[PDB]
């Protein structure tokens, strides 16, 4: 080791092998960035910090999570570089980037209703491991998705949520928000739960936003009063059951992702 001690981190990689190139979307979304890991020619994402205004905690334990996880429907971490400034997160980099832009943009020919189920059940399948290994998102929305050759998506984070092509929401995106985490600050598995119906809703739109016309400060009245977004045209009345479940008031009565993998499998007859 560079520091002479016997500990090791095998994630952690060395910072000249990376080129930093642009950051993406050009600032919007946040510190992150494409690079190439020169090593092996290949095109990667990095995340980084300004540190001496952001949370260090929260970009440590976020590495520390992701060592964790492995899932086909979740991104890949690649390595880190997290002993020093300036702090890396270093991941694979998905060809067709956030969901929420791909479904404004595609060929609905393409990427007709059949292939926006596949992405709900690719969705579901890594909700059910996050809920297995008992990690919380807190901000799962489709900006906050990946879609990959083969109509891959994968579940990400970009971090841009600061509940304690614009994406006017994502700083403070309520309208995903389950009505106890608005209320009461308690986030939970069952509140992606809430948040996992809400992208159903955002996909089975090609990327509407949720609650048109509704402003911020009138959702949490809207919910209360046991109001919900309508099923969208050409959501088949299934899918859209499943939505209203995810939207139980009380969490204990929304389903697990578990649950939601099996009726996906099921729903349909096979
Ligand atoms: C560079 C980078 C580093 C780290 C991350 N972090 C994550 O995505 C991430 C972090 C924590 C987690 C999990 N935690 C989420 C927070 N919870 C409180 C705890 C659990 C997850 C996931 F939900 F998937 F498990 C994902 C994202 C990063 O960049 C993203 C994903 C990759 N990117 C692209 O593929 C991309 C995007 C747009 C255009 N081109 C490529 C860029 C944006
Ligand atoms: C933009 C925004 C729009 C709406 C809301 N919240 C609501 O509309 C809302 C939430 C709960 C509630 C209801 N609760 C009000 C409080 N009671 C204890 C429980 C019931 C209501 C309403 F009063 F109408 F019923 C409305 C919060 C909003 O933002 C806040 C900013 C501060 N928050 C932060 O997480 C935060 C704080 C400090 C720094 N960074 C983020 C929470 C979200
Ligand atoms: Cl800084």
């Amino acid at each position: 080791a560079m520091g002479s001690s016997p500990n090791y981190d095998k994630w952690e990689m060395e910072r000249t092998d990376i080129t930093m190139k642009h950051k993406l979307g050009g600032g919007q979304y946040g510190e992150v960035y494409e690079g190439v890991w020169k090593k092996y020619s290949l095109t990667v994402a990095v995340k980084t910090l300004k540190e001496d205004t952001m949370e260090v905690e929260e970009f440590l334990k976020e590495a520390a999570v992701m060592k964790e996880i492995k899932h086909p429907n979740l991104v890949q971490l690649l390595g880190v570089c997290t002993r020093e400034p300036p702090f890396y997160i270093i991941t694979e980099f998905m060809t067709y980037g956030n969901l929420l832009d791909y479904l404004r943009e595609c060929n609905r020919q393409e990427v007709n209703a059949v292939v926006l189920l596949y992405m709900a059940t690719q969705i579901s399948s890594a909700m059910e491991y996050l809920e297995k290994k008992n990690f919380i998102h807190r901000d799962l929305a489709a900006r906050n998705c990946l879609v990959g050759e083969n109509h891959l998506v994968k579940v990400a984070d970009f971090g841009l949520s600061r509940l304690m092509t614009a994406h006017a929401g994502a700083k403070f995106p309520i309208k995903w928000t389950a009505p106890e985490s608005l209320a009461y600050n308690k986030f939970s598995i069952k509140s992606d739960v809430w948040a996992f119906g809400v992208l159903l809703w955002e996909i089975a739109t090609y990327g509407m936003s949720p609650y048109p016309g509704i402003d911020l400060s009138q959702v949490y009245e809207l919910l209360e009063k046991d109001y919900r977004m309508e099923r969208p045209e050409g959501c088949p009345e299934k899918v859209y059951e499943l939505m209203r479940a995810c939207w139980q008031w009380n969490p204990s009565d929304r389903p697990s992702f578990a649950e939601i993998h099996q009726a996906f499998e099921t729903m349909f007859q096979e």
